[PDB]
């Protein structure tokens, strides 16, 4: 197949109202644990929600589903696609773990691929900072010039369901769940492939109203969804966002009119104000006392304007 090492993407179609869906999730988890230990690290699951609290709260997830449905013909839940390799109307069944394993291994093929994509992530310091994702890769000669697309997802693990999951036992959590698609078009951004086969795409995004803890970014190079003959995912890369490097720099802001500082474990503002509130790096309102090292956001209302200051307690 190619110069590069193949990773497999699974797109699983699911809903919180679907009583059969937890069973589908666990059958796939079992299948993965049946793989030789090398391949385990090379399978990137994604769960795409439709007609539920998750697609309501994040409507672009519904848009992604609609697109995948147009491409693959998703008849019911739970179902899944291996690297979008199925022609429309083909089998998307989630069978016994061994049958799932066999579908995954078919996705692997000879273990090689004619593209590769590598991810360098940085995380924002607080909920109102952007994260960044730089996707760099290369395609083999035979692919240079072809319309190749890149799609990237922000995936949320250990996620409390929006409404209780039908068919789920105590302490159930969603895993590998798509909450963001980084290309405006859910069908992907067009890749600009240089003569040497290389490409670079950089994204800078604020998390859409969920916490950064236990998040991954998955990116994959793929043929166009609109190509009925071959709309397959060629290769993928994935990294942990919550474990990523912190963004190393701050934006150049205007000369502040409120000079906050840290004295005796607390944030002090000597300028006059109507309200001061301190939030920690996860956006919780916190008591302004004995603050441990970390970054805080101070929201200060003064002179009829609500200001946001980032304070770093060393």
């Amino acid at each position: 197949k190619g110069s590069f090492k193949k990773n497999v993407v699974l797109e699983v179609f699911t809903a919180e109202w679907c009583g059969y869906c937890p069973g589908g999730k666990e059958r796939i988890a079992k299948a993965i644990e049946m793989l030789d230990d090398e391949y385990k690290e090379r399978v990137f699951q994604t769960f795409v929600h439709y007609n539920d609290g998750i697609s309501k709260k994040w409507p672009r997830v519904g848009q992604l589903f609609i697109a995948l449905d147009q491409t693959l013909g998703i008849p019911g839940f739970p179902t899944f696609s291996v690297c979008r390799m199925e022609k429309k109307g083909e089998n998307l069944s989630i069978g016994a773990p061994i049958a799932i394993k066999n579908k995954i291994m078919k996705g692997f093929g000879d273990g090689t691929a004619p593209a590769e994509v590598n991810l360098k992530l940085t995380k924002g310091a607080t909920p109102e900072d952007v994260c960044t994702a730089t996707f760099t890769g290369k395609v083999d000669a035979d692919l240079i010039g072809k319309p190749l697309m890149l799609t990237a997802y922000v995936l949320k693990n250990n996620m409390k369901p929006i409404n209780p999951q039908n068919g789920a036992g105590d302490g159930y959590l969603h895993q590998h769940t798509v909450l963001m698609i980084l290309s405006t078009d859910v069908k992907g951004d067009a890749l600009n492939i240089a003569a040497d086969g290389s490409f670079t795409i950089k994204k800078e995004f604020k998390l859409d109203g969920f916490e950064i803890k236990d998040t991954d970014v998955l990116a994959f190079v793929h043929h166009p969804m609109s190509n009925a003959e071959n709309h397959s995912i060629i290769n993928a890369g994935q990294e942990s966002l919550d474990k990523a490097e912190p963004t190393a720099t701050e934006q150049i802001v205007a000369t502040p009119s409120v000079k906050a500082y840290v004295q005796n474990g607390k944030i002090v503002v000597e300028e006059e104000y109507s309200k001061m509130e301190v939030f920690n790096a996860t956006g919780q309102l916190v008591k302004n006392e004995s603050l441990v090292p970390g970054v805080y956001v101070v929201r200060i209302t003064a002179n009829g304007v609500m200001h946001f200051l980032k304070v770093l307690v060393p």
